[PDB]
């Protein structure tokens, strides 16, 4: 209760999915050309079982001078282009992609991916063999659960591109407006009836995000799955409107304990679909709070869950 990034260690038992952040090391290690192929082969592939949903108009619309100036691209230059992006190459189009949210980046990607299928964008060489270390990271993916594969597909499009500056231009997709009060469901959560939880919870499920940050301290941090702690209001609300719109948590059962000077830290396991795959992919999920005595949101993880075997009470 004492520093955010102590809170880091409440639920020790919790075994997250690291296998993550270590296969997206490894891919990151890879030959810029082996990045993109080892991408194609494993979309493609999981493109047999698992449509990817649609990008959004908006999306589309901001990516689209992008995307237009690669499509007027000479094939050699295009894949140059794909490797600047792969290589993190200090270039306009990697400053471009750099400055745009993960949805308008991986809608960029979902439309290259069409173009390449159908052959009007340079395609991976026909008959690519990937490297030693390539092949083995895709096996790695191949062998992970659905949830943590789109993971690491996603970890790798954010990755992309090139930042320069702290205070750079940031575009993100038009907020939508929250869920009308009448239709909204509302969780249910074994054990755990804390009203803190439950309104994170169900104001999440409704994109309501200006209910949900009222929830916090004022310097109190959200931790997304392998990433460090967002902290202060301001910037975990740029967060919610930034990436987490139209999320379906589907929290299943809870458990809740005491924290040192009047705090309590509770665990919550469940599913959670992205509006990129509805309900066809639920990603395992644990969130664990530390709540001040009032009630407010102090710290809260969101941990992606090494296997179903890690759900509370399996
Ligand atoms: C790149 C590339 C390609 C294309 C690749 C493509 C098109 C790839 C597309 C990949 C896609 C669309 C991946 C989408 C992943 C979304 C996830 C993991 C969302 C997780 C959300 C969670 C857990 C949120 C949970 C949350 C909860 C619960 C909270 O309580 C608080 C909020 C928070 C957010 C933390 C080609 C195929 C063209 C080949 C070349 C190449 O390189
Ligand atoms: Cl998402």
């Amino acid at each position: 209760p004492f520093t955010i990034d102590s809170a880091r260690g409440i639920f020790p038992n919790t075994l997250a999915a690291d296998v993550v952040p270590a296969t997206i090391a490894r891919f990151s290690q890879l030959n810029a050309e082996d990045q993109l192929a080892l991408i194609w082969f494993a979309y493609l592939e999981m493109g047999k079982t698992l449509t990817i949903a649609a990008p959004g108009a908006a999306s589309m619309q901001l990516a689209e001078n992008a995307l237009k100036e690669i499509q007027a691209m000479g094939p050699l230059q295009q894949t140059q282009a794909m490797c600047d992006l792969a290589n993190r190459a200090d270039t306009p189009l990697c400053r471009t992609y750099a400055s745009w949210s993960p949805n308008i980046k991986l809608g960029f990607w979902y439309r290259l991916g069409e173009l390449m299928e159908q052959g009007f964008v340079a395609p991976i060489p026909a008959g690519y063999q990937l490297s030693a270390n390539a092949n083995a990271v895709l096996a790695t993916i191949q062998g992970l659960e659905s949830g943590q594969q789109i993971t690491v597909l996603r970890n790798a499009v954010v990755d992309m591109g090139f930042t320069a500056g702290k205070d750079g231009k940031r575009i993100a997709e038009p907020v939508v407006p929250p869920q009308d009060t009448a239709s909204r469901t509302k969780v249910s959560i074994e054990g755990v009836t804390n009203a803190t939880v439950l309104n994170y919870m169900d104001n999440l499920n409704a994109n309501d995000f200006d209910t949900l940050i009222e929830l916090f301290t004022s310097d109190g941090a959200l931790q997304p799955p392998f990433q460090r702690p967002i902290v202060g209001k301001e910037n975990v609300l740029r967060f919610f409107r930034e990436e987490c719109q139209n999320l379906k948590l589907i929290p299943e059962r809870g458990v809740t304990e005491p924290a040192e000077d009047g705090f309590t830290q509770i665990k919550v396991t469940g599913k959670v679909q992205t509006p990129w795959f509805g309900g066809n992919v639920g990603m395992n999920i644990a969130w664990r709070f530390l709540l001040n005595p009032e009630g407010k949101i102090f710290f809260v993880a969101i941990d992606l869950l090494a296997s179903p075997k890690e759900l509370l009470n399996f």
